[PDB]
């Protein structure tokens, strides 16, 4: 209620379209690697050590909807490098990550182009970042599983978020 319609609606579109590419990750790690469950790969999470993406109440405010959609690209940025440190797990399922970064990115586009419009402060001198480090072809795919996971967990937050600040 407080976004132009070309933001919102396209906004939520982006938001659906990962959401698909994402479950036909996790289907294809459970068909292929029979890596079906986050929940059984807590310790290999202890071991990666990855921060999950926080999401955090925010008024339809003036003075803040810049920063409720700052946290929005925060996350993504988190989760692009995650995506992105995979390396396309394996090359069965290579061309089905390479979508759901592309799907990604231009989600990240479209919320860093209204964060400008709503006013934010400039970002600061980029630095690089460390990544999580997947020893072996079963930890990139049980990564996988994990990234995937909490990714629809910020997802379906963030469209509530979305359909909030709408």
């Amino acid at each position: 209620s407080s976004l132009p319609q070309s933001f919102l609606l396209k906004s939520l579109e982006q938001v659906r379209k990962i959401q698909g590419d994402g479950a036909a990750l996790q289907e294809k790690l459970c068909a292929t690697y029979k890596l079906c469950h986050p929940e059984e790969l807590v310790l290999l999470g202890h071991s990666l050590g990855i921060p999950w993406a926080p999401l955090s109440s925010c008024p339809s405010q003036a003075l803040q909807l810049a920063g409720c959609l700052s946290q929005l690209h925060s996350g993504l940025f988190l989760y692009q490098g995650l995506l992105q440190a995979l390396e396309g797990i394996s090359p069965e399922l290579g061309p089905t990550l390479d979508t759901l970064q592309l799907d990604v990115a231009d989600f990240a586009t479209t919320i860093w182009q209204q964060m400008e419009e709503l006013g934010m402060a400039p970002a600061l001198q980029p630095t690089q970042g460390a990544m999580p480090a997947f020893a072996s072809a079963f930890q990139r795919r049980a990564g996988g599983v994990l990234v995937a996971s909490h990714l629809q967990s910020f997802l379906e937050v963030s469209y509530r978020v979305l359909r909030h600040l709408g």
